[PDB]
């Protein structure tokens, strides 16, 4: 029959909640998303010392990099996000101000998430321009990279493609072909959504750039993305949605779109076929 889908923007919240100072910590953060419910202001949160100089030290790194790996788009909203939305080495932004700024820009906003989603519930999400976003830092012992997503990765990986309307079009468009469809069929779509929008590099003039949030937020992975020592295919989904996503470690593939309207018209060909 069909599973359960999400008809409005309300409805997300029927499935968005599906050392030890460390760990307490982030029993904060997970009670924030746990609490929140659509139509709340997203809780404003004071950030400690730490989890500040962990944000700078990111930041202050991978802006060193943007300029030589960025794709354009993301250049070209990075500054606005600056100006508007508090983004400075010394200064955490806070989900509500990116959220109501994304709302002007494309119609996106976020939802603040506890941990992880399934690709189901996420994708989801995607079809009514609301981005689950995680709240927390990354533990201070390695910013370069972390496998799993924080709101270091959320802010300066998502939010500036997400302000770009090509952009936020195929992203809703890969939430809009999951809804209500198979397991085989969110599979593959998650897989394209993994290695485009997490993992995805592309071609402009001639050059390779990344656009990826996953890369775009690793100051390891961003460069070792471009280096080149890694594997790079075309994006094809036929192809693209077989190959195994990975966590804990770089990727062993990356995959080049020729431009984000490109990639959403072979997305738009690949959903009719499944
Ligand atoms: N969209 C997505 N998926 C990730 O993992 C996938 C994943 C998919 C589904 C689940 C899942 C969770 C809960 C229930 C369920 F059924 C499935 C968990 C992970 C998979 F394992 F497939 F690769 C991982 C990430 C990710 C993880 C970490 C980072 C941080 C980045 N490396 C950095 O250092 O900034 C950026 C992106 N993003
Ligand atoms: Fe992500």
């Amino acid at each position: 029959s069909v599973p359960w889908f999400p008809k409005k923007i309300s409805d997300l919240d029927h499935c968005a909640n599906r050392d030890n100072v460390y760990r307490k910590r982030r029993k904060y953060f997970a009670d924030l998303a746990m609490n929140y419910k659509h139509g709340d202001p997203i809780p404003k949160v004071e950030f400690t010392e730490e989890e500040i100089k962990t944000w700078g030290t990111v930041f202050r790194e991978l802006n060193k990099l943007y300029p030589t790996h960025a794709c354009r788009e993301y250049l070209k909203n990075l500054p606005l996000l600056s100006k508007y939305c508090g983004y400075r080495e010394d200064n955490i932004p806070q989900l509500e101000d990116v959220s109501n700024f994304l709302k002007e820009r494309t119609g996106f906003s976020i939802r603040p998430v506890a941990g992880y989603l399934s690709p189901r519930d996420f994708l989801s999400g995607l079809a009514f321009r609301v981005f689950h976003c995680t709240q927390y830092v990354r533990h201070s012992s390695d910013p370069f990279y972390t496998p799993e997503p924080d709101t270091c990765h959320e802010l300066l990986g998502h939010v500036p493609l997400l302000a770009e309307p090509s952009f936020a079009q195929f992203s809703q468009e890969i939430g809009l072909a999951s809804l209500g469809a198979s397991e085989e069929a969110v599979q593959k779509l998650a897989t394209c959504y993994f290695f485009t929008v997490e993992f995805g590099l592309c071609k402009q003039d001639g050059q390779l750039r990344v656009f990826g949030a996953g890369l775009l937020s690793s100051i390891s992975e961003l460069k070792h993305a471009l280096s080149g020592h890694a594997k790079v295919k075309p994006f094809d989904p036929k192809i693209t949605c077989k190959q195994e996503c990975l966590i804990t470690t770089f990727q062993d593939v990356y995959f080049v779109s020729e431009s984000f309207e490109d990639a959403k018209e072979k997305m738009r060909e690949f959903t009719k076929t499944i």
